[PDB]
């Protein structure tokens, strides 16, 4: 093949839809799951995308693509009432249903296929499957995603504690407890906190929301800042000193630790409403580390330290929801071709401006996992079509889908 | 040489039909337009003015989102899609929509600008239309998209001076602001947009600003989502099947469609009035329930006699400027005179246009785009249903549904 | 006494706090309930007023009076909380709790006292209890309110059907059924429909909403039509021919049949959300009168006629909620004084511009129940302070609280 | 004449104290103000401008809603309460709040206008204060409400030409728009208000418009409700008891406080750039991460040397007009020199303001309004506080809590 995509969607899925009309390119994608499924553990009732529907799979690169969210609604017979709904943001299960509708309309996807290991023979890349099948191509696109992150204070933890990755499946058991505690900030943490707080006077549990963030940061979604999600900002950002880039990565607040401002205010309105009937058994703590964690009987003892104040405190809770983020890890299957991959000074891929990670500037491409190289655009649905069109532009020698070089009104470079 | 159909007039409705029929090789008719190029209501291109419907109400999207004439594709070609994505506004600006349609119009090859239709005949089972210049086109079908010309009350017919209908406001604005008195007659979106524009500079020119309307209130555009479901195929079929007397009642009772103002515009008009009033009394005047009964010019000044209808009292205003935002009205063009016997009429002498949007004896020969409120209610002049109607028209020009045409879209049931 | 207030709704309770600091005025108020209680039974969680908080008991006539809503929050220790909430509309239970707080701080209210008879002897009005006690004064202020209305077609039906006046207390039984129907439109009708919907997939019921109105009318509170809730419009409106005012009263819809537009929108948004999981067992019907209703088994058979189309249809549902309006009926306790009261051509009170209903034009005052003479302003909480200060103006002969003559930017009279 | 306290300066904070002290018989101080009458930041009275805090942040309400000096009472007396009720806007206009403040000061008798305090020393267990006229006022307590004068970067000290600080924009606007080039330095609400004002008329005057700021982003004002709980008594109880190094650190990192823009204003700026750009390229530049390090004037034009700090590159801009929106900063007034021995300072040389808002040896003799970010965080220059701060000051002047003082208002816990 020309290329082989490992892991499908929503970034590699978008590439599948973008190359299907290109006959000059024949690539194939292998996904481990039996069918496409997004973050199904966060499918709370009413939950919606944090980016408008134009950040779908194709539209930002080609609004005429047959796999656009608008065309999907037209086929489902739902376009007109969506027109009446007049909401830029699709609901989460609506988006999950849309990409599954797109994946099943393609012919170049092989589900139930977990790649085992990769290496490099005869200037081609060989990829091995769990079943034993082996594909080969000159290029590979890595869209394996970002596994959930667990703090080391919860390594080797036992009990029924969950990452927010699997909340919907275990809300069954959480509401039956006497006390629930959520660790970390971010959209998922607040969505879960609002969901539990909404029924706190029916199940009767205590509700704790602890985070080390100094504030409950709002998502940085004012339009002048949204212009940093731009081709010309990546051009600027990428040629900065890598330590200043790793500092901008570490300092960034709203990207992974940011809550929708509306959700923040709805949480306050709900706290106000419940507090009319009497004292609400809830706690919201900031500037608080999670240092220790142990399981006894069927309750957890968590040791926190208020870093700013310089004092420790412990809380006990039978339920434990780790709304900690996600973190990319070197996949095991790229061990035999590590010396073809280029690394930075800190131990991760130094992804090039053209989203390549190997000795040739156009060999293996990397979707996501590039905040230290492309900042907030790396895990953004709104920049999936842009990154895929540049990966296309390197697989051919041509620009099949036009690639904008300036979108913003402001200048980031000089 | 005889075509399948001839489109007379190139407004947003016929232009959308042109964009929807271009990928159909089984069809190919021709479009005749008076203007040298596509031009919308340019006399209302006020700074910041925008559409009353979301951008999906473009020429094609609601029938085919993959169409190359989408508004989104237009933004992609001009290098503006990502900035529009950040703008996060469903409503394109008026000049933005005007440039988009002109961009789509010059992408087509089926449009004849600068030709006005003079005659329409029926001969040899075909329709024969002639140009001012004498050019003659023939086709089996006709699609009339002539729009609705501006309406002028009879109290203003044959009136002297420099008074304007709101359709020419931008061209005469620099001369209006020089006057010491300006009066706006009628309600609706355009009247409020003009009032807000003049009120915003009332402090630098020093004119009086009068806004008089016959409607009992400043109606809002009825744009709540359950009422939006009345803009459905379900409601049209319900509505079309009811007695004609009940149909003509409900269009007369229609408030928000032609005489409605965007609620947000109403509230910033009030906010602006609150703002200006802090510095002292502002020379403005907002009157309701007032009909314009007579008007006369003298001294470069107008004397307009009004009657408060429900209070039963008369009064009149003296103003140097006069802006008539009295809306528009369809008049049957005389070029249809040679085939009037071929057309369907109702009790009050208007077109009894079918559910398939047909106005002739065949029920499928001559189609009519706008000017059908008494038959399809608020659907007729709505950009959000231009792709639906064009889909129905294409369905009968062909023998097949080229684009899918929805059966039901709402959660309500209007019939039983 | 100088006046006797019959009934302690928001209007008469407002008059009670506006007259407390006036020493030259000694009035007293008789309420049937043992304490103040607003429209409980519509106290849905999150429900709120339809007018901003300065439409309380005093502020629009005297922002300095100690019975303000803001002073109430200051004493409860909730002002800064309310300040951050930045919402103009208080919650229903919050307003109800506030009015009771003001009522109990007063000296002039006698709870648990139902008035049985009014009479007039030697130029005084004699008011007698059902307990047997007797009060008499020179003036009367009737704040009886407007009791629920039921469309006669449901007179003397068996079952368990309710008026929306009793929704909260019967909700636990309503959800048990498999079919619920709501008749009539308006704010609470939609407040109930949106409450039953949203849990339509946890219980098993079908949900029917049937109204006679042609639209789901929005409570249109655009600021220029809100200027019709002004003294100058009442001066205009009252001096109209009463045939025209009876036409205006009947033909405009929205005052009692209007829904909050944002409530309409989330009703649609919720319908859109539920419909993703499959067809929703709900029906929204317009233009349809309720002509007949029966009850055999635990099921209602209701005969409807869609008057616009001219066709009949019936609906069988175990549950029946009558969200119809409220209607004023002249109380029987004013029978011995009936010939001292003024009536119009249609047989109801010809209320003066000064809100009087008797021959003197300044002896008996009537709160509410004056739409045919004062239009939008009579059942409006925002005009309760205006009307009360005009009542105080006639009792004292002087304007204790300033009474605005004009407030709007437009002119209604010419 | 020996009073209880003498209040120096009459801004919103000391005026609020004047309104909360008038109904207190046990207290009678006196207020000295340089200006002939109250006047707020008039140099930023752009049309439509409004407060950043709701109207309850007036002079009294958050301490006593029944006060006769409340904003709502002011509207009632002015005959404007009902349409403000219809306006349904939490935020008074700047000109509205300014008129409201003069209306309250005129109603009091404790204010001396046109008096400038020149010297304060400590004699006979009393504070003496001397005015420019030479009049003497004596009291044991002082309340310092002199505000914060404008700040000018050292690159602009001794600069020639007609450059202005943003605090005088209204008076210089008519001459700025005449120029060919205007450049705005710094970010924040005022900087963005000025940029939007000039950008709105960029195609009528034809100037180039430059907006240069050192901040890496265009920060929105941190006004989400969970953050707004940080301006609370319990937070500054927690904040004040922190190590001074940590306090000065968090004061320095503060973004939205003085360098934050209203998010709605950011969005309407982008929308306005989108609207103007339709008509062609708009001659304006928005630069960030840029520090101004040198400036000079030659023949009516400024040449400004900037450094993109993050990128590590230099660049220069030439502009005829220079607007410095560089904020404000407190400086110890020279009239406190003879009493410097009695004032408490911290390690970096600033007032070690008590949590009771005192700055003197006795912890209750001299009180400081504003200029206390390093000890009271976002609360010190906030109109939402100041009512709270005045009640605490009155509680130290008296021995009793005259107005209730909240100790907890938030749902979240800041301390452990
Ligand atoms: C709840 C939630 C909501 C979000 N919402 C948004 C939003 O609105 N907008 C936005 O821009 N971002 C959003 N994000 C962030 C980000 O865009 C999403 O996480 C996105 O789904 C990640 O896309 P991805 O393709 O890079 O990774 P993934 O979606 O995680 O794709 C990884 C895929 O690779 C497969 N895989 C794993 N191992 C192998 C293997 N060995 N071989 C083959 N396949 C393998 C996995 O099964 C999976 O299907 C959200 C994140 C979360 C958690
Ligand atoms: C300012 C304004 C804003 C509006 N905004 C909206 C909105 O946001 N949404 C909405 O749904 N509706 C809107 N409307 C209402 C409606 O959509 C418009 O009236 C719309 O432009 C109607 O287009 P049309 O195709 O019916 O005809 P028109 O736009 O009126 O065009 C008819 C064309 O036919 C040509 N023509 C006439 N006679 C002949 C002839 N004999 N031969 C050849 N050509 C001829 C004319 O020159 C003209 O170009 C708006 C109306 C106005 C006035
Ligand atoms: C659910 C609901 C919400 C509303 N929300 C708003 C809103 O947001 N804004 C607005 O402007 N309007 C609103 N209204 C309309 C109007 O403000 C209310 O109807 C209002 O409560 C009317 O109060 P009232 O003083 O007329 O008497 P009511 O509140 O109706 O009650 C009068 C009192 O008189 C007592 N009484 C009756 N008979 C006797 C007797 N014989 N002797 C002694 N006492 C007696 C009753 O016990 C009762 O306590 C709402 C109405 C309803 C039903
Ligand atoms: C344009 C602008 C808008 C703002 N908007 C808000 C807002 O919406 N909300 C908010 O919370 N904060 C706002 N602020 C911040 C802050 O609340 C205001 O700056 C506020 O005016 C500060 O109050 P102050 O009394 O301490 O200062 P000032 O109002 O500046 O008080 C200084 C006064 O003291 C007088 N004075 C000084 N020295 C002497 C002396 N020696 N003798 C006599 N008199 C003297 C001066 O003449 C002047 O009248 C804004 C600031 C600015 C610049």
């Amino acid at each position: 093949h020309d290329f082989v995509g490992i892991g499908l969607g929503p970034f590699n899925l978008g590439l599948a839809c973008l190359t299907e009309p290109i006959d000059e390119l024949d690539g194939i994608f292998l996904e481990s799951k039996p069918d496409f499924e997004w973050h199904a553990g966060m499918f709370l009732d009413g939950a919606h995308l944090q980016t408008p529907f134009m950040s779908d799979l194709v539209t930002l690169a080609d609004p005429t693509s047959p796999y656009s969210f608008l065309n999907y609604l037209k086929e489902k017979g739902r376009l007109y009432s969506f027109y009446i709904r007049e909401n830029f943001y699709p609901l989460r299960v609506e988006y999950d249903d849309y990409c599954r509708w797109a994946a099943n309309k393609l012919s170049s996807i092989r589900f139930g296929t977990t790649v085992t290991e990769v290496r490099y023979e005869d200037d081609l890349y060989v990829v091995t499957t769990s079943a034993g099948d082996v594909y080969r191509a000159r290029h590979l696109v890595l869209g394996t995603g970002t596994p959930p992150y667990i703090p080391e204070a919860c390594q080797g933890l036992d009990g029924d504690f969950i990452h927010n990755s699997r909340y919907v499946q275990h809300r069954s058991e959480l509401v039956k407890k006497e006390s629930i505690t959520i660790v970390g900030s971010g959209q998922s943490a607040a969505e879960i906190y609002q969901d539990l707080l909404g029924e706190i006077d029916v199940h009767g549990y205590r509700l704790n929301w602890v985070t080390r963030s100094p504030r409950f940061f709002p998502l940085e979604y004012t339009k002048l800042t949204l212009e940093m999600t731009s081709p010309e900002y990546i051009d600027y950002y990428r040629e900065l000193p890598e330590a200043t880039r790793y500092r901008l990565t570490a300092e960034q607040k709203g990207l992974f630790k940011g809550i929708d401002g509306d959700l923040i205010n709805e949480i306050f309105d709900l706290l106000y409403q419940k507090n009319l009937a009497g004292p609400v058994p809830t706690r919201l703590l900031t500037n608080s580390s999670l240092n220790s964690a142990r399981h006894e009987n069927g309750t957890y003892t968590l040791a926190f330290r208020q870093e700013e104040q310089g004092k420790d405190f412990e809380i006990e809770s039978q339920g434990l929801v780790l709304a900690t983020g996600y973190k990319y890890a070197e996949p095991e299957f790229l061990a035999p071709v590590k010396d073809r991959l280029v690394y930075d000074s800190q131990g991760n891929f130094d992804v090039s401006r053209a989203y390549a990670i190997d000795v040739t500037g156009r060999g293996v491409f990397l979707q996501n996992a590039g905040v230290h190289t492309h900042s907030i655009t790396s895990p953004d649905l709104g920049m999936g079509a842009y990154r895929n069109s540049c990966i296309i532009r390197e697989l051919l020698g041509t620009e099949y889908y036009p690639v904008e070089k300036t979108i913003a009104f402001q200048e980031f470079s000089v």
